[PDB]
């Protein structure tokens, strides 16, 4: 993997949508937390070893999906991180997809379950970069943690990017915008006093947001991009060695999950790099 300034859409292979023999193991696992009994599903790398430590990226579904359709025969996500790791595309790591359904869930509210409940339970299980779970254990691992969604999950991400910043510093709204303000300006505002109250620098958060020309999130989310682009704390460029804030269009590509895994085999190569533990040259 190297970076890019201006990384463009680009499907995986037909080849990846296709079970590859190297398959990450993918576990149903069920918990409770604020909103009641939940399920969520774990993906693990092949050859996962919990004496190894992996980056941990959670990603939310859409509107009437639940936390089995990302790696249902509807999507088939599994299959992209299976070839892409097995390939060497993507560094092994563990993706988990949560619902926001159940009890008082939302998409807007799933981010106080997720901080009180989801990184706890999932990462006392599997082997991050968090040393313990409290509260000190998740914030000292926030480098190696990530967040995306689609629609409706997408804001779920902006909302766990607003709330969660102590806990997270790689965000992937997919076709989703920030439901929070009047105007795009209000919805950057939001977003950049989150980022004041957190103290953190612009090389401590990541923002690589896409969606499709023919997807109709992207009526709202390019005003919000513009406007965030304008603030002192995002330099635009899909070069997270440099700046910290991209968003890619695929031409063509329309609201469905058949276009969206492939924003985040493109997308979720470009995560955990910063600080990370290993000697890589990116």
């Amino acid at each position: 993997f190297k970076y890019e300034s201006a990384v463009q859409y680009r499907p995986a292979p037909d080849s990846y949508l296709n079970p590859c023999p190297q398959a990450g193991r993918i576990v149903k696992e069920t918990y409770t937390g604020i909103n009641g009994t939940k399920s969520l599903n774990v993906y693990l790398p092949y050859g996962y070893d919990p004496n190894k430590k992996y980056n941990i990226f959670y990603l939310m579904h859409g509107g009437g999906e639940n936390e089995n359709t990302i790696f249902s025969n509807d999507v088939k996500l599994q299959n992209i991180l299976d070839h892409a790791i097995m390939n060497g595309e993507l560094e092994p790591l563990i993706v988990v997809t949560p619902t926001f359904n159940g009890g008082n869930c939302t998409a807007q509210n799933f981010y106080q379950e997720f901080r009180q409940n989801v990184i706890p339970f999932v990462e006392s299980k599997y082997s991050t970069y968090a040393e313990s779970t409290t509260p000190q254990g998740i914030a000292a691992s926030r480098m190696h943690r990530g967040f995306g969604g689609f629609s409706m999950g997408g804001l779920t991400t902006w909302y766990v990017m607003v709330n969660c910043l102590d806990y997270v510093a790689y965000f992937m709204p997919l076709s989703g915008d920030y439901w929070y303000g009047n105007s795009p300006q209000d919805k950057a505002n939001s977003i950049a006093e989150a980022i004041n109250r957190s103290g953190l620098s612009k090389r401590e958060y990541f923002v690589f947001a896409a969606t499709g020309s023919e997807d109709i999130a992207y009526a709202n989310m390019n005003p919000q991009i513009e406007a965030m682009k304008a603030l002192p704390h995002f330099d635009y460029t899909s070069d997270f060695s440099k700046g910290n804030f991209y968003f890619l269009v695929a031409p063509g590509a329309t609201h469905w999950w058949g276009y969206v895994r492939h924003y985040i085999y493109d997308a979720l190569p470009y995560f955990f790099h910063e600080l990370e533990h290993h000697h890589h040259h990116h």
